[PDB]
């Protein structure tokens, strides 16, 4: 019920899709160099203490009782849950500690899109971590104690809970549904597939920034759903938006939900048409997102939607590309970007000496 | 994973064993037809059976005739009914309506101020409210929104709430959960299976003066933020002065184990247990069933968060009333704020397939 936490590259990417997600964007309020690295390396040692899950430093309890704890606690007796931790890299990093010519290209800055409504407050980031597990409380445990350590240090810009399947009662050999109905991850870069990563998903050597050299570029999107909106169409308005049939994930035809496509079957329009990579050139994306409800609004709608979140090794030739192609997609009438970011995601954390972009400082 | 029961003499999601997920909403009516409203009741209610077994309402989520839009949105397809229970509750201020003003019981007082309070009015009260529990928050959810589109027009939805984990207990068998300040909470909650104290202190009796409730239960709401950047630079002896449990083991101070029956007067005068337990209140007993929420950052550079606090008793003037009123000089005030309010009267459960929700009132 855990995963290593050390290897090449970091985990939470190619491993298995855990139940839960916790993801926080971090600004760093800092300018000193050697006070971040430091962080750096408490913010590691913490880390593998919580993918065991073992508190962090001399536990939550049972020390002088004038401190506070070291750990906050209420992760106390709960399992590993699988917990990961990838820590990723906003541009704006970039500007301080002189790391200005560090910057890798491909972590480009995203276009503005047709429709783009990004909400600047939840967009950006210095740093993120992403904290996956199969219990909510793990993950966010996880990262309330990360802000707590690195307090005075780095602040919480945004935060974003979300879920995927609950693997307590659904099969893993079963495609989960998002919250439009239609199964979801059907044609996806699998943890399986070494080649795929390799050609599609970690970052070259010669790709040109070499501290990069097996991290990944990660696209976050905070996408709402118009849900009630969406709820009032027809089945076959639905199933003409994606190309698949709603009830069985079918390509449009076919008979099985993992008959290859057959593009010219589906509207011009259509969503999986558009995002094929036989339509882009080859481009072809590692989607790792979640779904998210927050509630309500000020005017009674479900406050929900797809926390998209997708890993290239290369942002110009994976989500661009493919974001651009989109921009006629039959989708757009029922959904709207409202946040995003990218992160280069340095690789991994190699022994028990290592930390946290170490490869960049 | 298994379906709990939907039909019986009282609703479910109260007494039965806490599910890790919930999703709160409260609704507003916006009709006046009676009729119209007695019907949404019924075909709320032919919903929640479907819905608790694990089935699509309507027709099902697809298969239907493709020009109309299907039954059921559809997302909880291929997932197991996951323990799902929905629970129902009407809110004072629907008693102006239909003619239902003399049937009001007594026993939905609305709360008196209290200090602390500071209460968003647009994320309080409540015409009526569904309680969405399950251990799968796509269930969760799924319930809700084909509850809410079903009722388009004669219902909206004033305000939710959804909890990502619980901080109840109703199974002293099973390990008390922590909440966010990171203690054990609900070793001494009221457990399903005590009948004998479920009649005492949570079902509503015929005597009890409004015949209507009888096997219902009275509903507070109430949305408690907490201030975790104080609570996390406070010393573990003042964390554990505040409540009178230790952290790790959650025992009465000076006990050893969690479940030893604490010691009042070991404890600060103004400790958190202390006040609350029912020896110092004339023996007032709640079942507490509430969840923990994080709703984004404040903005600030820090977590929001906080416990949306659920407590159920026979009636709220003995119950919650004098534990709260007494909780005013609890040291837990100094972490907290009150921020959002709510009560309701829940009717009795649904006996069989004929039977309707309010049917009782109705
Ligand atoms: C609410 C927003 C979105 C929804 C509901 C959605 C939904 C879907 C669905 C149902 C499928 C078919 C099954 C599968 O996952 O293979 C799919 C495929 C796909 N989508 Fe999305 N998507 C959304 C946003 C995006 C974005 C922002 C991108 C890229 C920038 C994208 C790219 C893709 C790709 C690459 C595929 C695989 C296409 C294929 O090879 O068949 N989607 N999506
Ligand atoms: C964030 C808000 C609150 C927190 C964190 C909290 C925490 C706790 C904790 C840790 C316990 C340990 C004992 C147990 O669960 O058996 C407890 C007990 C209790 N709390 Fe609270 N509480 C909160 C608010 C309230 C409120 C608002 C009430 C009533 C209005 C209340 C009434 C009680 C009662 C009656 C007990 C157990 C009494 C007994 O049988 O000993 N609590 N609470």
């Amino acid at each position: 019920s855990a995963v290593p936490f050390h290897g090449a590259h970091q985990a939470g990417i190619a491993t298995p899709v855990q139940d839960r997600l916790h993801f926080a964007a971090f600004d760093v309020t800092t300018e000193d160099r050697a006070a971040f690295v430091a962080l750096l390396k408490e913010w590691t040692a913490a880390a593998r203490r919580l993918t065991a899950g073992h508190a962090v430093g001399e536990g939550a309890y049972g020390g002088l009782p004038e401190a506070p704890p070291d750990d906050t606690g209420e992760a106390l007796g709960l399992k590993p849950s699988r917990l990961t931790l990838t820590i990723g890299f906003g541009p704006s990093l970039f500007t301080r500690f002189g790391l200005a010519d560090l910057r890798p290209e491909a972590l480009a800055d995203l276009p503005k899109f047709p429709g783009d409504n990004l909400d600047r407050a939840r967009s950006g980031g210095d740093l993120c971590v992403q904290a996956c597990a199969d219990d909510p409380q793990v993950a966010v445990h996880a990262i309330r104690n990360l802000a707590r350590i690195g307090f005075g240090k780095v602040v919480v810009r945004w935060s974003q809970l979300g879920f995927g399947k609950t693997s307590s009662t659904t099969p893993d050999k079963q495609t989960p549904r998002n919250l439009l109905g239609f199964k979801d991850g059907t044609r996806n870069i699998a943890g399986t597939e070494k080649d795929r990563l390799d050609r599609f998903v970690w970052a070259a050597e010669k790709d040109g920034t070499p501290w990069m050299t097996g991290g990944s570029y990660l696209v976050a999107r905070r996408i709402r759903m118009h849900i009630e909106t969406w709820d009032r169409a027809s089945l076959q308005e639905q199933e003409d938006v994606f190309g698949r049939d709603k009830g069985e994930g079918a390509p449009v035809g076919k008979a099985k939900e993992r008959d290859e496509p057959f593009l010219k079957a589906m509207k011009p329009d259509a969503h999986v048409r558009l995002a094929h990579p036989d339509s882009n050139g080859g481009a072809t994306l590692l989607r790792r997102g979640y779904s998210f409800t927050d509630g309500t609004d000020g005017l009674g709608r479900l406050d929900a939607g797809l926390f998209f979140l997708a890993y290239q090794r290369d942002i110009r030739t994976g989500f661009v590309p493919v974001q651009r192609n989109l921009a006629t997609d039959a989708l757009n009438e029922y959904i709207q970007h409202v946040g995003s970011a990218v992160f280069a995601v340095p690789p991994g954390v190699r022994d028990a000496d290592d930390w946290w972009g170490s490869t960049l400082f």
